[PDB]
């Protein structure tokens, strides 16, 4: 008599769910241990999917953690690069990715009697629970951050095909910016990058003073505090920035090695993270959200990247050869480059 999630169906690929069999645990010791936690016995629930208003279905697949009977965790397949958005659910290569997405949203219901649909829109994630629509996890974008509410409506269609449900309930090496801390999130602006970068400043120069509000307004000193939120940042403000900082800050095209991240992570050097959705061009780099690298680390014999997305209260570790950030919407921004703060040079 416990929770359960509307979906299509209950099949998943059984390439799927042994990927998730064999790396959940591992994944969910590496961010114990992240989030400065003490380890526990760790359980997978059933997957669940998520959809669009519209009854498109999202294309990955989502397994709640479990760690002594609550949920702390959700373990998120999605496709690896590129290349796996033209294939099938079958035959794509999936990358594993843990994190704390909606994990204590199913946890403070996993014993309710009732029933969810998890959607998504431009905007965010949502439970859909006794014909009630609310906003679980928000995703300011600089492009939906000043446009109207989208209608909060589940289409007769989606309730048409929802036919089934889960149960969430049924069941080496790390090496991080020492002095990296989450202090403030991103929720209702489009700051990504100067989230980003006071993060990796106050990381590497071990300080708490720089925060995205005030990198913002450094940026734009004649924009009104209510259109400040709006305001996005870019490339060339961002080299210009860090230059004021003490850093000299280079723009690299693709996805770092898992070598260089170990590298420039001991130096205490930054990297920010630059992606772009796949469903815009692909030879326009052009800012669609940043992201913090945190570390690198080896978990089940394989090369990962921790890393935080401004939208969060924890970090996430996902394969260090994925170029694919899975978002809301169902969307898929690819990791075309990246901004790396040196040291300035004597």
């Amino acid at each position: 008599k416990q929770l359960e999630i509307n979906v299509k169906s209950d099949k998943v690929p059984q390439k799927v769910k042994d990927l998730a069999q064999q790396q959940f645990a591992g994944y969910a010791k590496a961010l114990d241990k992240q989030s400065n936690a003490k380890t526990g016995k760790y359980e997978l629930g059933e997957a669940f999917k998520i959809y669009k208003f519209n009854g498109e279905e999202d294309n990955s697949y989502y397994y709640p953690v479990i760690k002594d009977g609550k949920i702390v965790y959700t373990l998120t397949l999605s496709p690896k690069n590129k290349d796996d958005l033209n294939k099938s659910k079958e035959d794509m290569n999936y990358s594993v990715k843990i994190s704390n997405f909606i994990a204590k949203d199913l946890d403070q219901i996993k014993d309710k009697n009732s029933n969810i649909t998890v959607l998504t829109d431009e905007k965010g994630f949502y439970f859909e629970e006794d014909g009630k629509v609310r906003l679980v996890k928000a995703t300011p974008l600089a492009n939906n951050i000043k446009e109207k509410e989208s209608a909060k409506t589940v289409s007769p269609q989606l309730k048409q095909e929802l036919k089934t449900t889960v149960t969430p309930t049924k069941v080496q090496y790390e090496n991080t910016l020492k002095n990296f801390k989450i202090r403030e999130q991103q929720f209702d602006n489009s700051w990504c990058a100067g989230f980003s970068m006071a993060a990796l400043l106050n990381a590497t120069k071990n300080t708490d003073t720089y925060n995205a509000h005030d990198i913002m307004r450094t940026l734009y000193p004649e924009v009104s505090e209510q259109d400040l939120p709006n305001c996005a940042t870019f490339p060339n403000q961002m080299i210009e920035y860090g230059k004021s900082q003490g850093r000299d800050i280079h723009y690299q095209e693709g996805v770092p090695s898992y070598n260089q991240v170990d590298q420039l992570t001991k130096d205490n050097v930054g990297i920010m993270i630059l992606a772009q959705s796949v469903s815009q061009n692909p030879n326009d780099p052009h800012l669609g959200h940043a992201l913090a690298v945190v570390g690198n680390a080896k978990i089940n014999d394989q090369e990962k990247l921790i890393y935080w997305n401004p939208w969060d209260t924890e970090l996430s570790i996902q394969d260090a050869d994925s170029s694919l950030l899975h978002l809301s919407f169902n969307r898929d921004y690819n990791w075309y480059g990246s901004m790396i703060g040196y040291l300035e040079v004597p």
